[PDB]
């Protein structure tokens, strides 16, 4: 399965999704039906997202990891799927809440080979393969800010930071799109809890890592290791090179 | 003057600065064209904006208080303006930023008669007069828990708190809306070197509090006698009246 593959595949979710969303009402939005394969409720959202992504990867020969159903499919690529991150805002009217999806041929991250994330509020569209980053089709590239004085998102500010800016959206799919198109110089989710899931980082932080920009864990520690299933769990310092290590130090 | 003319004169405001800033790419948009006259420098969006903004109100009996040309115009009628709110944002594609406008019979914030914020990003539109707050033709109302696990706007978290979730959006007129809204329990602007001025707050501080939102300064003085000039800094605390008492403790 092509690239080209996972993009046309990658197309037709987001679109799917997108009109099932949109055409639900916000009152119809937030409403719960039960408890998701992770311990976190559902919203009638969540539901609607993930089976309109699931009827058109269900036809693929491919295995799914998934918030509201943990695994399905077998085959020989794994998509860390998440139909609507950012599910706070989408109940809310909140325009930044998007489709995340990550195509691998193993278990792993490592052997990744597509990522796009897609603003259903705007109809913003990210992606990446081997050709490259890209946005609403043009190429994009993480930032060059070299100084800590810089427009930043983190997960949680807890201390005080040498921050130009600090921002934080909801959405961790889309704001590491944020970071992968240079409009953000860092992003940090340095959360002690490590409440960061697959289905989450997998399809933006490849996408960073193709606009340019360094992607690890807490320490350095690259996310390689991490699996697509439902106990994986971390924590991102996404920059450049120049800014990578100096934010690492800064939070010893 | 009353409110149904605020109305719609700030409802052509908003139709004209929205075709103002649309039309024009983000490359022209990230433009410096000068400075303004308060320091916060002037972005072609900025004096896009602002140019389609006063060449409304200007052709009314009004002294308008405005980010960019400073104090304009007579009459015992004030009009706090922020043409372009979330500047940043709107620069770089995120969509929240939107038009402030607040009309007060005095100078005084106390003396506001309608208040007016418009996502130039959506074209949604929070408003409010006598008969009390809407969003995009409806009745808002505040939250109502007065837990402190709750959903909060900071800017900026500089110690550890009870919150179950903390977003940080980049435009205090419209995150105000937010609050305003439902969509998050709490405002609080408690930066301690003060950034927030008239024109960005004084709407959505008129929006929340006819929504049944209190918002006093940080030791929970009114904003009242708050003035209309390119002078007054704000620090800002809002939240139903229950949780705003422990608010003031939290960040006491
Ligand atoms: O709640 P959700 O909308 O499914 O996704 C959330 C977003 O990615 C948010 O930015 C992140 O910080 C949270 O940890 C996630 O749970
Ligand atoms: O610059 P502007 O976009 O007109 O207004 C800004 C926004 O309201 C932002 O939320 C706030 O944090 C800044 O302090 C303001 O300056
Ligand atoms: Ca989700
Ligand atoms: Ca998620
Ligand atoms: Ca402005
Ligand atoms: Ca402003």
């Amino acid at each position: 399965m092509d690239e080209r593959d996972a993009l046309r595949i990658s197309r037709e979710i987001a679109g799917e999704v997108r009109k099932a969303i949109a055409s639900m009402p916000l009152r119809e939005r937030v409403k719960d039906v039960g408890m998701g394969k992770d311990g976190t409720p559902t919203k009638a959202a969540d539901r609607v997202a993930e089976d309109a992504a699931l009827e058109i990867l269900r036809k693929e020969r491919v295995t799914v990891v998934t918030e509201e159903s943990g695994v399905l499919g077998e085959g020989d690529v794994f998509v860390a799927l998440d139909p609507l991150d950012g599910t706070f805002n989408a109940t809310r009217g909140i325009p930044v809440y998007s489709v995340s999806l990550c195509f691998s041929y193993s278990d792993k991250l490592k052997d990744a080979f597509f990522g796009y994330v897609y603003n259903l509020a705007t109809g913003d569209e990210y992606y990446a393969d081997s050709s490259g980053a890209y946005r609403n089709g043009e190429r994009i590239e993480v930032s060059d800010a070299e100084e800590l004085y810089c427009n930043a998102i983190i997960y949680y500010p807890d201390r005080k930071f040498p921050f130009k800016r600090m921002r934080i959206f909801g959405s961790a799919a889309t704001e590491l799109c944020f970071f992968a198109d240079g409009s953000f110089d860092c992003f940090l989710d340095i959360r002690p809890g490590k409440m960061l899931r697959i289905y989450d980082a997998a399809a933006g932080v490849f996408i960073a890592e193709k606009a340019g920009g360094k992607v690890t864990e807490l320490d350095g520690e690259s996310l390689g290791n991490k699996k697509f299933d439902m106990q994986e769990r971390l924590n991102i310092v996404a920059a450049n090179e120049k800014l990578h290590p100096k934010l690492l130090e800064l939070i010893k």
